């Protein structure tokens, strides 16, 4: 195995394949990448056994086939460390990989390609392509509400749902919920999969937003995404994501419209004096006024009054201000619409101009 | 007490004085700021019993004199969170401090000014003033060599030495040393003072590199620095600091010049395959050539060859590469010079064009 590549052809591949590497890689070959030259294609693979990222770089210069596994972080840093535009020449000499460029020379140990983990062949069931852009908005819009490490392991992930010509992601904690659905331009059978949060972070990071279409294939226990030259395949978590259509409020008769930045600035200032643990802020809404107020254990008090569009009956509701700040930071839009019912129902928040995403935070009795 | 100020006049004071304050100290007043209106002035004071930072801001609007103590971090976040151009009105009411701005209203708990640690009055002994920019040079050129948590408590600090019309700083941890000396244009006594790692981090922090004189007053156990309307005083530490003149190589016969970024890019790359514990590298130096080699337990190796100006005997010398990477990064220059004696002795490194700063790193045996 010998190949010669330009540094810059190796760099974004190498960065991408090194994502899945992480979790205290006890089985040492997982800290390594699989390099294969076959045809005039170098493929690099990296896996954490639950997901896999493959990148292909075509080889225009002379090469010789074979396969081996190099230390990932060390090969990444040597290439990033060489100068811009450098020709890096790799060559496996027996059990060591030789990297030479200009006047530098490196020898890395190799672990055998034949020990590198293989994820099983599986078969596709649903397949569709969509602009990278749509998959980006869908994940960004909701990822913040996924659980992190929960006993309800199925919440540590994101629901991908197809229905009609809509792809829909939903993510929840068990506390707050985010939903985003976008039209995909192809009739699709109804499907639901939960992809593990590590996997949706990796998928998020392979999307550059540029012009290569993203193509996804879904099998019974795996998902695969092909963008240009990279291929990501992860498995799915086994099941029963709660029904998000039940947490949504049933007919909120009250609406409040307000600029996202003003509303965000006032809750971030009121949050400074709320209870550190529970973050409860109390809301009083009345004809064209919103008053936010916060108290904390040491009897300190914050109070914010603002002009809001709201015509309707007066009410109070308290909620955890971190959850609502999270959604106002995900809502990168001019105006926000908050839809309320009463002091004892959840509230829905959306952009006042796109019902595409909907976020629901529960009430707290403060 | 009652005063009214423009957020912008209040904010850099608030940040300079909060900076060092422990969020929740074990003696609570130490997490508050003393606020005093007297004469036409607000003085904000934060201390930790080791140092004290004082800011004054001129009060051009109505005010009423008095003193109180407010939670530092909260007050800073409330002022930072308010819109740009806000006029904040602070009024003491009972044992709450009321902060009003627009329609935002906050009420902060108060601890009494009487309880606030009065630091000690001391007599100045040597005084001099100098460009803020020379002081920031003197400290930046040297601070990365101070020890952090060394048992020889006097190394966790920086020595400021007055001799003639020069001010000098030296820092060392027993393994490498940095010296920087600059003309201050005033005849000074001959005096040395060790100021603590924390006091030099804070003095560097307030040196908003202007035109402005800095006046410094050294006492027997304190140092004070006045720049603008900020006054910083720190206690000093006692021990017998090392003499940099005994550390500096006697007469380095051999000299080598090389471009600093080439030198540095090459040591950062050999560093990748260096033993993780020792970070040891080997230089072989010969006529107009330098070869850097590193290797680790895993039996990986790195080799870099570069062209340098060297006329002199061949030599092999080993260093810890973190120690020379740290001086190449501090030295912000085009060509560097290494002055070597032999394999068993220190090497001096300095900018090839300046001599105000000099760094000596001891060799290793790998």
């Amino acid at each position: 195995m010998k190949f010669t590549v330009e540094r810059e052809h190796l760099l974004k591949p190498l960065q991408q394949v090194s994502g899945p590497l992480g979790g205290r890689p006890t089985l040492p070959i997982l800290g390594n990448l699989l390099l294969q030259v076959a045809d005039g294609t170098l493929s690099l693979t990296g896996t954490d056994l639950e997901m896999e990222m493959v990148a292909r770089v075509a080889l225009v210069q002379p090469h010789e086939p074979g396969a081996t596994t190099v230390p990932a972080r060390k090969f990444f840093d040597i290439c990033r460390g060489l100068p811009e535009g450098a020709e890096i020449a790799v060559q496996l000499e027996g059990e060591r990989m030789l990297v030479r460029s200009g006047r530098s020379r490196f020898s890395l140990s190799t672990l055998p390609a034949a020990d590198f983990p293989n994820l099983d062949d599986w078969q596709s069931e649903v397949e569709f392509t969509l602009p990278q852009a749509t998959m980006k908005r869908l994940i960004e819009a909701t990822q913040f509400s996924m659980a992190h490490q929960d006993v309800r392991y199925y919440l540590n992930g994101m629901l991908f749902e197809t229905e009609g010509e809509e792809l829909r992601t939903v993510a929840t904690d068990g506390h707050r919920l985010a939903v985003c659905s976008m039209p995909i331009g192809q009739s699709l059978p109804s499907h639901s999969v939960i992809v593990p949060r590590k996997g949706v972070i990796e998928l998020m990071r392979m999307l550059d937003g540029g012009d290569n279409p993203l193509r996804v294939q879904i099998g019974s226990n795996n998902i695969r995404a092909h963008v240009g030259d990279f291929i990501f395949t992860s498995k799915l978590v086994d099941g029963r994501f709660p029904d998000y259509r039940r947490v949504l409020p049933k007919n909120p008769d009250k609406h409040l419209e307000a600029g996202c930045d003003l509303l965000k600035q006032a809750f971030a200032r009121a949050a400074i004096l709320s209870n550190e643990k529970f973050r409860g802020v109390r809301l009083y809404v009345s004809e064209n006024q919103l008053k936010i107020t916060a108290n904390n254990p040491e009897q300190e008090e914050a109070e914010e009054i603002l002009d809001v569009t709201y015509s309707g009956a007066e009410m109070e509701i308290g909620f955890n201000v971190s959850y609502v700040l999270d959604v106002l930071n995900a809502l990168k839009c001019e105006n926000v619409r908050m839809m309320l019912t009463d002091s004892v129902s959840s509230v829905q928040i959306e952009d006042a101009a796109s019902q595409s995403a909907a976020y629901v935070v529960m009430p707290m009795r403060l």
